[PDB]
């Protein structure tokens, strides 16, 4: 199973009225020097209205990018224009480091049919396909309050995996950032937690083949054969690994939104 398009496709499709494209690029912390709405602005996929992870996570909470309340959400979702009933296409700039996150919120949130667009902005220029410039402004979308539970695991639920390893726990964070203690555990993860740095899942805007993952994982130490929980560290890089697993078919994958009440 694959979740991505290509570009060729969605400019096929750039009219298509069961589509509509969602601008998910971002910037990755300790880069306040960025602008990523601007930049949207500057430039973006024509119909891409910006959805701004960063302004919809939960302020509430201590700990950065928490998922947000399910109404909190579909009131964004609505202005935002949004429409929860039809085939939405994410992208970020091409790095793979949020698409995978927002893709994410779409389907936990209630959005059926969902796919990343292959290779992000960085590969849809390359294909030579213009951009559209400025804010844009549809209608209010259809999308009410929904959430799948099943997509998330709570601080106790993981609690236990971790005492009897009953369930696979991994970190997305990139090694060198696996071991020193700069975010906020044993030395700095999870007791248990096996390290899959979400860098080697991905090949240029876009997951591996299904091999290079099977691979990937199992050189990680990481089998399909108890469940796994993916935690969130680099703030969203963990969406990815779920994605890789998603592809690979795996069952019942959850994200550990990070240690906070309910």
């Amino acid at each position: 199973t694959t979740w991505f398009v290509g570009a060729d496709w969605l400019a096929e499709h750039i009219d298509d009225p069961e589509i509509q494209i969602i601008d998910a690029r971002m910037a990755s912390p300790g880069q306040e020097d960025r602008n990523v709405a601007q930049e949207y602005l500057n430039g973006h996929i024509p119909g891409a209205v910006f959805f701004d992870i960063e302004a919809l996570s939960d302020h509430t909470s201590p700990l950065p990018h928490m998922l947000p309340r399910p109404e909190t959400f579909a009131v964004a979702m609505r202005e935002l224009g949004v429409n929860q009933d039809k085939h939405l296409i994410v992208y970020d700039e091409g790095n793979l480091f949020s698409a995978p996150r927002a893709w994410w919120m779409l389907r936990t949130f209630g959005v059926e049919k969902v796919s990343i667009l292959g290779g992000g902005l960085a590969g849809w220029q390359r294909d030579d396909l213009l951009l559209e410039e400025g804010a844009v402004e549809l209608p209010e979308g259809e999308f009410n309050a929904a959430f799948n539970p099943e997509a998330v695991v709570k601080v106790t639920d993981v609690l236990l995996a971790s005492h009897e390893n009953t369930a696979q726990i991994i970190d997305a964070r990139p090694a060198a950032r696996f071991n020193a203690e700069v975010d906020e555990l044993r030395r700095g993860h999870i007791p248990g937690a096996l390290n899959v740095p979400w860098t080697e899942l991905v090949r240029e805007g876009e997951l591996k083949t299904t091999d290079e993952l099977d691979a990937i994982f199992f050189g990680r130490g990481v089998s399909y054969d108890k469940p796994i929980i993916v935690s969130c560290g680099s703030g969203v890089t963990a969406a990815v690994v779920l994605l890789a697993l998603a592809t690979l078919d795996v069952p019942n994958v959850k994200l550990y939104d990070g240690a906070w009440s309910e």
